């Protein structure tokens, strides 16, 4: 029983995968894998059972997934943060200052909204074409004064150094699960969610799962206004969520905390379509609360309208 690993062929995602792939042959030394080169087909892969594992960005996955699938590790978290890459001519600055009604590009509700709020005189036009296709269109042709990337997809590329400013949550905050892989297998498969399981990293599957409830209990997608920000320190679990109209002049943003211990490890079900049953199910299940609980908070506050609206 080989492991097959389905991905997609695009260069990122390959690179995805095999950092996977890479740590659970840290694991498991002699352990036998396959890799096989718009997801749903990879999804469809898995029913065929022609691939056993599927790497995705978090995400980019649903709050709820098919019935069947399952997400079966949360991995290490990498650096959730936005980036700007700044046109050359404009290296070295900051969005804080260029030039006034300099264009920059992205296609993320999300980022927009947030940018054109703390960035009033600077234009924000969407952007079309994978990472590198962007990376040409903003250094060849003449129209972008910088872009907006995850810093997460810059790191794995290798384009670090591209790097030209590492946005804060007081700038712009991140999309859940941003920088966060997900591992998604077959529910009904339990040989394959028991190896997958060492990939879990607590710490980020509890920040992961309440940045899921929350956006889940706002029926919010990968698309909409939504951003988060979480962090763990001394027991306690930090959950901050914020919605905001398509360009941002109407913003509700909140925090509301959790004493949450950091978890060793170990028929209960999936939370926001994440099984951990290897991990205890108390912390797992007061993060969720925390979504929950915040995501109460903005929709006491008329969250739902704006996200009404925003739906053009
Ligand atoms: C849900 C989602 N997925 C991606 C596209 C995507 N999905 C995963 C990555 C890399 C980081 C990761 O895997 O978390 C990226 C690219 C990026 O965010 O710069 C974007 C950004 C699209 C754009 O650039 O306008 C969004 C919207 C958001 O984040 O608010």
């Amino acid at each position: 029983r080989v492991i097959r690993v389905g991905t997609r062929k695009s260069q990122l995602a390959r690179i995805q995968t095999d950092s996977v792939v890479a740590t659970l042959k840290a694991s498991y030394p002699g352990l036998q894998f396959e890799i096989i080169a718009f997801t749903k087909e990879l999804e469809h892969a898995l029913e065929k059972n022609e691939v056993d594992l599927v790497v995705h960005s978090l995400k980019d996955l649903p709050t709820v997934l098919p019935p069947g699938f399952t997400i079966g590790a949360i991995c290490k978290r990498e650096n959730p943060h936005d980036a700007v890459v700044f046109h050359p001519k404009f290296v070295g600055k900051t969005l804080e200052t260029l030039p006034e009604k300099s264009v920059v590009g992205t296609s993320s509700l999300r980022r927009a909204a947030q940018l054109q709020r703390k960035f009033p005189h600077l234009e924000f036009r969407s952007i079309q074409g994978n990472l590198n296709t962007r990376l040409r269109k903003l250094d060849e042709q003449q129209e972008f004064s910088a872009i907006i990337l995850a810093t997460a997809g810059l790191q794995r590329m290798g384009w670090h150094n591209r790097v030209g400013q590492i946005l804060h949550p007081e700038e712009c905050m991140y999309a859940v699960g941003q920088g966060a892989l997900g591992v998604e297998v077959r529910a009904k498969d339990q040989d394959i969610l028991d190896l997958v399981g060492v990939l879990h990293d607590p710490e980020t599957l509890l920040r992961c799962i309440a940045e899921r409830a929350f956006l889940r209990h706002l029926e919010g997608g990968c698309s909409v206004p939504v951003a988060v920000h979480t962090a763990m320190k001394d027991g306690q679990l930090y959950l901050t969520g914020g919605v905001w109209s398509l360009d941002g002049s109407d913003s509700i943003q909140e925090t509301m905390q959790a004493t949450i211990h950091v978890p060793q490890h170990e028929d209960d079900p999936q939370l926001v379509g994440i099984t951990a049953r290897n991990i205890p199910r108390g912390p797992q299940l007061a993060a969720q609360n925390l979504g929950i609980s915040l995501a109460n908070l903005l929709l006491s506050k008329g969250a739902k309208n704006i996200l009404d609206v925003a739906r053009q």
